[PDB]
């Protein structure tokens, strides 16, 4: 049973201008991805300090990055607070119809697309890269859902039959065929010393058979 919603209409034009823009510095979608699974990593601690059994659904904090070049997909795993089925509904938990109009007048008002970050709707940056975005998700709240969009101005929710996940949020990015360069391990590497220094969660990059 898969329910189909349309995105809000900013949320749309939001992601037409990520996916149209002409814009080399594609790379920055991974320290966006990786700074959204931080932030939930942070509000599950949190929650924990003064309720101990939040962390019954798995006490470890981190960030697991898992390429497969025979699917050719980018995965970022993270054992962070998750989302409630209304949370994936309303734009993953963020404030994407204010985020975007502010976005968007930076940008007219000399801003890049690598600021998105500073306007809450960084995981839209995923289409940078990505023409199917997949996020399975697990709240202690909730059920583990799937949502799944190609852009095009519509996404799917579900729920998830797959691997349970305890915890948490996995974003499964279905790479162009022209953006495989993230996939490779000296890419990834690069990128996360890059950009990702200071983030403070152990993050593994998996290698492949
Ligand atoms: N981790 C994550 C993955 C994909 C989209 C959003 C994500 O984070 C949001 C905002 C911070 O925590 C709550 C959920």
């Amino acid at each position: 049973e898969v329910e189909t919603f349309a995105f809000q209409a900013e949320i749309a034009q939001l992601m037409s201008l990520i996916i149209n823009t002409f814009y080399s510095n594609k790379e920055i979608f991974l320290r966006e991805l990786i700074s959204n699974s931080s932030d939930a990593l942070d509000k599950i601690r949190y929650e924990s300090l003064t309720d101990p059994s939040k962390l019954d659904s798995g006490k470890e904090l981190h960030i697991n990055l898992i390429p497969n070049k025979q699917d050719r997909t980018l995965t970022i795993v993270d054992t962070g607070i998750g989302m409630t089925k209304a949370d994936l509904i309303n734009n993953l938990g963020t404030i994407a119809k204010s985020g975007t109009k502010a976005f968007m007048e930076a940008l007219q008002a000399g801003a890049d697309i690598s600021m998105i970050g500073q306007f809450g709707v960084g995981f839209y940056s995923a289409y940078l890269v990505a023409e199917k975005v997949t996020v399975i998700t697990k709240h202690n709240d909730d059920e583990q859902y799937a949502w799944e969009s190609s852009a095009g101005g519509s996404f799917t929710v579900r729920t998830d039959t797959g691997e349970p996940m305890g915890r948490g949020t996995k974003v499964i990015l279905h790479l162009k065929e022209d953006q495989t360069e993230y996939l490779e391990e000296r890419r990834i590497k690069e990128i996360v010393k890059k950009h990702s220094q200071f983030i403070g969660y152990p993050i593994t990059l998996f290698v492949e058979k």
